């Protein structure tokens, strides 16, 4: 149908918006602490601590599979990256501190992307 295509044009443009957002969030992690999943060879107990791991490459695979239906689902995944880190790592660590910074810097980008998605449907 013609409706299914127009929806697909929107999903595709939402995917195009979220990719820009994702690159902007990732530029706020220049140390690349959050680029890749936490290694289970190196942190073998990780899954006993963290039930839903998340990272920027895993967000990218889902993004390019047009697997984010809306901004909320995308934001949930971003928040996981931060929240997982802040639980697993103590306050006085480079890792915990890198998440606090990513969160604070991300907030601005996510504020404007909420307005852009509402604004352009």
């Amino acid at each position: 149908s013609m409706e299914q295509v127009a929806m697909e044009l929107r999903l595709t443009e939402l995917t195009r918006l979220l990719r820009s957002v994702l690159d902007q969030l990732q530029d706020k992690d220049p140390a690349r602490i959050f680029a890749q999943p936490v290694s289970l060879k190196e942190v073998p107990d990780y899954l006993d601590h963290i039930k839903h791991p998340m990272d920027f490459a895993t967000m990218r695979k889902r993004l390019e599979a047009q697997g984010y239906k809306n901004l909320h689902e995308f934001e949930e995944d971003f928040d996981l990256i931060i929240d997982n880190c802040m639980k697993y790592n103590a306050r006085d660590t480079v890792f915990y501190r890198a998440a606090v910074r990513l969160r604070d810097q991300g907030g601005v980008v996510l504020r404007q992307a909420r307005r852009e998605v509402d604004s352009i449907g």
